[PDB]
């Protein structure tokens, strides 16, 4: 995240981190919390990825350096992308993990809800995304999750920025007409969290842009209520 300020533990307690353990350990992408065995995530996540045996996720952590080789981890049994995806920016950027056993809800990891059945009409106005991604291109991985707010653009004004990409109505833009706040390198898989009616939504998910925070150039998310369907299919 570019522009954003550390958080606090318990404070996105749906968030996760996402790790490969080949040919190392490291942070591959964010991820939410949507069910007691179920994260969401995005398909290009997966893209130097053998099978589900190498990745480990961890809920609870403010800070990567937690991560010691005792710290408890779920592990993966099933990776579900979306049949339709090729690359980000050409959309369907959507993945399932199934965790091989079930997460028990605590203050510190919690399920974030689905955009709501009757809210399709909603403006949100209270955006958020989190990550533990650079804060600049060419930087790294950062120790605490960070939180930026950012507001959402239209899909009309996203093309404007994007003539060179197809911006259709699976895809939701967020970001300032003068840059400086938006997600990095890292940060990817992971969510764009809207407050309504003091609930969370899980309204996007961190898929692509075009540079780190430019002005002019928003960040582009799955849109995640045109895959609600998508999503409960696959979870039932
Ligand atoms: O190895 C490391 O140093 C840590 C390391 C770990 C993960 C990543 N991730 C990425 O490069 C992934 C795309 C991607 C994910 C997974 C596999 C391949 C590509 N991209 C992102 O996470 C941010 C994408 C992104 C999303 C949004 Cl909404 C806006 C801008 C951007 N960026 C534009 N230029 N850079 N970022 C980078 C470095």
């Amino acid at each position: 995240i570019v522009g954003g300020t550390a958080s606090v533990r318990g404070e996105w307690p749906w968030q996760v981190t996402l790790h490969t353990t080949s040919p190392t350990q490291r942070h591959l992408c964010g991820g939410s919390i949507i069910g007691n065995q179920w994260i969401l995530t995005a398909a290009h996540c997966f893209y130097g990825v053998e099978s589900p045996k190498i990745l480990r996720v961890y809920s609870g952590i403010l800070n990567q350096s937690e991560i010691k080789e005792d710290t408890s981890f779920f592990g993966v049994q099933e990776i579900i992308i979306h049949d339709q995806y090729k690359m980000a920016e050409s959309g369907y950027d959507i993945a399932l993990l199934k965790l091989e056993t079930t997460v028990n809800y605590t203050d510190s990891q919690r399920p974030i809800s689905l955009p709501s059945k009757g809210d399709r009409n909603v403006i949100y106005t209270d955006c958020w995304v989190t990550g533990w991604g650079y804060r600049k291109l060419r930087d790294k991985i950062q120790n605490t999750l960070q939180k930026a707010k950012i507001p959402l653009v239209t899909n009309e004004e996203c093309q404007k920025r994007y003539r060179g990409h197809k911006i259709t109505h699976k895809m939701i833009c967020a970001g300032y007409r003068e840059g400086g706040k938006d997600a990095c390198k890292g940060d990817s898989g992971g969510p764009l969290s809207c407050k309504h009616n003091e609930v969370w939504h899980l309204v996007g998910i961190t898929s692509w842009g075009e540079g780190c925070a430019q002005r002019e150039r928003p960040g582009v998310y799955t849109n995640v209520v045109e895959y609600v369907d998508w999503i409960l299919e696959k979870t039932q």
